C-alpha cells in the first residue's frame, strides 16, 4: 500500500532506505552550532550529542501542517514545492563522534522541513523554511565509514535565544550566519534543480 | 567524423560544449591565486588574479615530449584523448573544465565539491592546432567549486588542492602563503583551457544510492 502510493507519483524510484525507516511506526538532537565558514573540506567536527532538543497544532499558518501518513506527506510537499523533489536525511552513525567534512553541497533556500514527532505513530511536523540555507554535508567518521549529514545556515539570524547565539557563537541576534546540523529523524525535501547543481 | 569517435563510447551524449569549445583548432588566462583548503566555503570571497603567462611550469604540473615516462601523453585527437583517458580510468568517465567569465574578478563561492584523487589532466597548448599534454594526478585533491560572479551570474571553477605539497617552486608557495614545501596542502584553480577528465562514481556522491 506505501509504496503503491509512492511509486504512483515517483515511478521506478524506491522510498529512500532513510525515509523508508522513518514512516515506521528516544533520539538525538545534535548540539553543535558553526558559521558557515566553518564548513571545509578537512574540518574536524566532534559532535555533541543530546538525548533532548500537530498534538500542538502550530499550523495557524497553511505554511505550517502535521502529516500522519505517506500519502499526506507527500501531499504537503509537492503542494508547495511541485512534484520534482526528494526527501533528505542525515545518517549519524551510531557511536561515532568524531568526522571530517569531504565537501558542501548548496540545496538552496526552498525546501520543505518534516520532523518526525517522537510518538509511536507515524507523525510529522511539516512546515517550509524562509531565510535559510540547507546544505548535504558529506562527512567520513573516525572508523572509515562515510556518510552524510545535513547542515542548516538561518541567515534572518533573527527570531532565536540570543543567549544560546552568545553560548555558542558569542554573538547576538541579526549581525551574523548561525548554523547547525539536523538529526537523523528529520527529512527535508528539496526541489531536484538544486541538487543536480551543475550537471543540470 | 569528429562526433562519431565520441558517440561510439558516449551514445547518446553530445561532446560538452567547454569540451566542443577546446577541441576547436591566442594568449589565455592562468589564475595566479593560491588558497588553503580551509578557505573553500559557503561565502568566501575570492578576488581573482589574472595572468597572461604561466610560472615556468604550468603552475607545477611536449614538441619536445617531456612525456617520457608513460604517466604522461601528448593527444593531437579527441581519438587519442579519449584513448588515453580510458586506458588510465576505463570509459565512465566525464570531462570538466573551468568557466570563469571574461572580465570578472569577484566570486562569491556557493559550495565545494569532492571529486576525489583519481583523474586525469589535459592542458590545452596554444598552438593553432589540437594539441593537449595529459597526464594522471597523484597526491592531489579536485574539486569542483560553483560560484558567483559580481554581475550575478552562476559558474563553477576546478580547484585542485596538492597535499603531498612538495615538487613545486618553494618561492611561490613562499611567494603566495608564507610557507616552503613538506608542511601543508596547497590550493588553485585551473584556467577554462583545462580538461579534467573524473569517473561517474565520484561525481555523483550521494547519489549513487
Ligand atoms: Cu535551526
Ligand atoms: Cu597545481
Amino acid at each position: 500500500p506505501d509504496e503503491d502510493y509512492w511509486q504512483a507519483v515517483w515511478p521506478n524510484t524506491p522510498i529512500p532506505n532513510t525515509l523508508k525507516e522513518l514512516l515506521k511506526p528516544d533520539t538525538q538532537y545534535p548540539k553543535t552550532f558553526f558559521f558557515e565558514h566553518e564548513l571545509f573540506p578537512g574540518k574536524k567536527m566532534n559532535m555533541k550529542f543530546s538525548k533532548i532538543p500537530c498534538v500542538r497544532e502550530a499550523g495557524k499558518g497553511e505554511d505550517k501542517y502535521c502529516a500522519k501518513s505517506l500519502s499526506t506527506l507527500i501531499g504537503f510537499a509537492v503542494s508547495k514545492l511541485g512534484k520534482n523533489i526528494q526527501p533528505f536525511s542525515s545518517s549519524f552513525l551510531d557511536k561515532q563522534t568524531d568526522y571530517t567534512i569531504e565537501g558542501v553541497h548548496n540545496l538552496g533556500d526552498k525546501a520543505v522541513m518534516c520532523h518526525r514527532l517522537n510518538f509511536q505513530s507515524t507523525v510529522f511536523y511539516c512546515h517550509e523554511i524562509h531565510g535559510t540555507t540547507a546544505y548535504m554535508v558529506p562527512m567520513v567518521a573516525a572508523d572509515g565509514r562515510r556518510t552524510q549529514a545535513l547542515a542548516v545556515c538561518h541567515h534572518d539570524t533573527s527570531g532565536m535565544n540570543a543567549e544560546v547565539l552568545y553560548e555558542m557563537l558569542k554573538i547576538k541576534p541579526g549581525t551574523e550566519t548561525a548554523c547547525h546540523f539536523l538529526g537523523n529523524k528529520a527529512v527535508m525535501w528539496v526541489p531536484n534543480m538544486a541538487v543536480n547543481s551543475v550537471y543540470n
